[PDB]
């Protein structure tokens, strides 16, 4: 077969589901670079993808991703009891009280940032979200962050996810940002261990700095740094979902009124933003043993990718996936495989995102502020979603004018 890397990079969110549509199947064999790859979509495929007796992650992460988005030595590259033990470290951070604490810090940072937006007269909403998120998450995680460094650190965290997938010098910026953020986070871990930094016992940086592995050993400082960045970075990446919240409010008739007056609506709305909008395209794993599934061969070692966007738009599951309809979540049964914007399966026993509770809480803050507190004008602009960009965004970044919060 031919190499389809270029076709995938040209349409990273939709390539798999479009090919599935042409072939009338939920899976097809392709090739990306040197690797034959089985591409999978839909709930049944997701359930097999999360079977850890058939799939492993070790060695599946490309070097370019290790050098930008994820770092080296983090939980994403682990399998088995080594994985489960490291994953418990992240899961223990996510109590309802701690998630609420982060949401509260974020609301405060957003409110603190508004006067600056008012003074600018016109803002790119996406561009303005990274710093308040950075300030909130650093405070919550026990990471000291001087006021005069917050903007710089927010730009570095942003570069890890926003510039990683850019076929331009921006990718070089992402690589430098990774070197810088790893060094910074390592100084934080070192300071906590030496007693020069007094992060609290319930904070992420404390938990990670003092985590003991399965041999009762502390994580090496670099690995601890990477795991701390695995909390900070994706929290800043919620900027993308917050921008999509503003986009849905602007482009979908009836949503604003429903959010303002119906109190149970916000939970449905945020879930539908996660279902509808492209963000995390797909996940990669490797077959751990020979098997066949639905007439397709999965030889030991076969690279496999699971299409999250395509799964979230599977008409068999959703019936009318092309519409933005928060109401659809009234009928959801909380299946762990059929709605997978941040992965599928079980949080403890697999690689599913431990950040979902944070994401939902922060999205609800955003929805509340954009309809109940923050007044703004939206000038004529190109709001269409850029499906060629990683992460996807409205092409304009969502431009606002005359922003204020006294109204
Ligand atoms: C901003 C939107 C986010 C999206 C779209 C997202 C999506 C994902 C996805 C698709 C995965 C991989 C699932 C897999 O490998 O099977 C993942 C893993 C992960 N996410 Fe998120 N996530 C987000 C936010 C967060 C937040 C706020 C945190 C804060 C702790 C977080 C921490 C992690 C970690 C540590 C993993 C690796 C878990 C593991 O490998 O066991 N994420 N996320
Ligand atoms: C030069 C080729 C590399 C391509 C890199 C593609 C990476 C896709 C990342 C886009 C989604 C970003 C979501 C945030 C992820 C997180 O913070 O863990």
């Amino acid at each position: 077969g031919p190499d389809e890397t270029l076709s995938l990079l040209a349409d990273p969110y939709r390539f798999i589901s479009r090919q599935c549509q042409r072939l009338g199947a939920n899976a097809f064999e392709s090739r990306f670079l040197l690797k034959k790859t089985n591409c999978l979509k839909g709930a049944k495929a997701a359930e097999i993808f999360y079977d850890t007796t058939r799939f492993e992650r070790e060695g599946a992460m490309p070097v370019a991703i290790q050098k930008t988005l994820l770092g080296q030595g983090g939980v994403q590259g682990l399998d088995g009891e080594t994985h489960r033990h490291r994953k418990q470290m992240f899961m223990g951070l996510m109590t309802p009280e701690r998630v609420r604490a982060l949401a509260q810090l974020f609301e405060a940072e957003w409110r603190r940032a508004v006067p600056g937006w008012t003074r600018k007269g016109e803002i790119v909403f996406y561009d303005e979200l990274h710093e308040p998120l950075t300030r909130a998450v650093c405070a919550w995680a026990g990471v000291p962050l001087p006021d005069d460094e917050a903007g710089n650190r927010a730009g570095e965290l942003r570069a890890l996810f926003d510039a990683a997938g850019s076929a331009s010098p921006r990718h070089l910026w992402s690589r430098l940002a990774r070197r810088r953020v790893d060094a910074w986070a390592k100084r934080i871990i070192e300071g906590i261990r030496a007693g020069s930094i007094g992060s609290g016992s319930g904070t992420a940086a404390y938990a990670i700095a003092w985590h003991r592995d399965r041999h009762d050993d502390l994580l090496s400082p670099h690995v601890a740094a990477v795991e701390l960045v695995n909390v900070l970075r994706p929290t800043v990446a919620i900027a993308v979902y917050i921008t999509f919240v503003a986009h849905a409010l602007q482009t979908c008739s009836g949503i604003r009124a429903a959010l303002v007056q119906q109190p149970d609506y916000a939970e449905l709305f945020v879930q539908e933003v996660r279902r509808f909008y492209p963000f995390f395209p797909a996940v990669v794993a490797r077959a751990s043993q020979d098997f066949e599934w639905e007439g397709m061969a999965f030889p030991e070692g076969r690279q496999v990718v699971l299409d999250l966007y395509g799964s979230n738009h599977d008409a068999a599951t959703w019936a009318d996936p092309q519409e933005f309809r928060p109401e659809r979540f009234r009928a959801w049964d909380e299946d762990s495989f059929n709605f997978i914007p941040q992965g599928g399966g079980d949080h403890y026993l697999g690689h599913r995102c431990p950040g979902e509770w944070i994401v939902l809480a922060i999205m609800k803050v955003a929805a509340h502020l954009l309809v109940n507190a923050m007044r703004y004008d939206v000038p004529d602009q190109d709001l269409s979603i850029d499906f060629a960009r990683l992460p996807a965004l409205p092409k304009s970044g969502f431009v606002m004018r005359n922003v204020h919060i006294g109204g």
